[PDB]
C-alpha cells in the first residue's frame, strides 16, 4: 500500500493539526498556473558538486546528506570560494568541494571514522560558524565506523542490496546509520520523515543519472523532504496558512522546538502539500514525481520577493 509510510503516518498529523493547514484552493490554483507554464522538472547540477567514480561519488552523497541540515542563524554563516560566497545548502556543497579538490580525503571512512571539531571548523570555515558543528563531527564520525564496520568502507555495498529499490534504500540507510532516523512523536503516534534519507536516493539518481548505483525503479515513493525552505515557499504561494500564534514566531525568528507539535504539523502539512499539489497536476495532464514537485518548489525559494513570512527555525540533526 504506502510501503515507506511517510504518507500514512504524516496524514494522522495533518487531520489533527492545531496550528497548520492547507488551502487546497491555492492548491489548484498553483497545479492550473504550473501546468499552462508546463514547468520543466528541474535537474541535478552536478557542476556545484564533487565529481569521481561510482566508489568515492556514492560515499560523498552519503557525507553530504549526513551533514545536510540546519544552516540558518546569526551572523548568517557563509564561506568564499573561487570568488564567490555561499550560504544555506550551497555553502555545504562548495564547502565539501573545496575540501576534495584540495585533498581532504572525505570520501573515505577511515578519515570520516576519525574527523574532529577542528577537521569540520577548517572544511566550514568562513563568516560565522555552521550551526552545530560538534554534532556534525559525531555523526561523521558515526558514518565512517559503520561505513568502515559495515559495508567495508563502500557505501555502494549498501546503495546494491537495496535491489533499486528507493524504499528498500531508505531502509537500509535508517537501521544502518542512526543519525538519519527521522520520526517523531505526534499525539502518542510514530510519524515518519526520514527527509536526509529520502534526499539521498535522489541525489544518487541525480549524480548517476540513472544508472548504476542512481538506478530506481520506484522514485514514486518518495515523499516531499520536509525541510525548512519547502514549507516557507508553500507558505509564499499560499498552500500552507499558519494559525496567529505560529505565524508570529515565524516572523520574530524564534526558535520552534524540534519534536514540538508546531515542528511536526509544519512538516507533515508539508508532506501533504506537495502530495496534494502532485495529484492537482495529474489532473491538469502534468504528471511528476512527489521528488520533482519539492525540486521545483526548492527552486523557487532560491527567488523568494522581500517581504516573503521568514522559514521556520528549528535546531536539530535531521533538516
Amino acid at each position: 500500500g504506502d510501503r515507506l509510510g511517510v504518507l500514512t503516518t504524516t496524514r494522522r498529523v495533518v487531520e489533527q493539526a492545531q496550528a497548520v493547514w492547507i488551502d487546497h484552493d491555492a492548491v489548484a490554483q498553483i497545479a492550473e498556473a504550473f501546468a499552462a507554464r508546463q514547468v520543466t522538472p528541474p535537474t541535478w547540477n552536478r557542476e556545484l558538486h564533487w565529481s569521481d567514480g561510482r566508489e568515492a561519488l556514492a560515499n560523498y552523497i552519503l557525507v553530504l546528506d549526513a551533514v545536510n541540515f540546519c544552516f540558518w542563524g546569526e551572523p548568517r554563516w557563509r564561506i568564499e570560494y573561487a570568488g564567490a560566497v555561499y550560504d544555506g545548502y550551497w555553502a555545504l556543497a562548495a564547502s565539501l568541494k573545496r575540501a576534495l579538490e584540495q585533498g581532504v580525503p572525505l570520501t573515505d571512512a577511515s578519515y570520516l571514522a576519525e574527523i574532529t571539531r577542528d577537521d569540520v571548523a577548517t572544511i566550514f570555515a568562513g563568516e560565522g560558524e555552521i550551526p552545530l558543528l560538534d554534532e556534525r563531527a559525531r555523526i561523521l564520525r558515526e558514518t565512517g565506523s559503520v561505513l568502515a564496520e559495515r559495508f567495508a568502507g563502500r557505501f555502494s555495498d549498501a546503495i546494491a542490496a537495496a535491489g533499486r529499490s528507493a524504499v528498500a534504500l531508505v531502509d537500509i540507510v535508517t537501521n544502518a546509520f542512526p543519525s538519519f532516523r527521522d520520526v517523531a512523536t505526534y499525539r502518542g503516534e510514530q510519524v515518519r520523515f526520514y527527509k536526509r534519507a529520502q534526499i539521498l536516493v535522489s541525489d544518487l539518481y541525480g549524480a548517476f543519472d540513472g544508472s548504476d548505483l542512481g538506478a530506481f525503479d520506484d522514485l514514486g515513493e518518495l515523499t516531499a523532504f520536509a525541510d525548512y525552505k519547502v514549507p516557507q515557499v508553500l507558505h509564499h504561494l499560499g498552500i500552507l496558512r499558519y494559525a496567529p500564534a505560529l505565524h508570529d514566531r515565524l516572523a520574530r525568528r524564534e526558535e520552534i522546538p524540534a519534536g514540538s507539535p508546531e515542528e511536526v504539523e509544519i512538516r507533515a502539512a508539508t508532506i501533504w502539500g506537495v502530495e496534494e499539489l502532485r495529484r492537482a497536476l495529474a489532473s491538469r495532464g502534468h504528471a511528476l514525481d512527489a521528488y520533482q514537485v519539492d525540486w521545483l518548489l526548492w527552486d523557487e525559494g532560491q527567488r523568494l520577493p522581500a517581504g516573503t513570512l521568514p522559514y521556520h527555525r528549528t535546531r536539530t540533526i535531521f533538516y
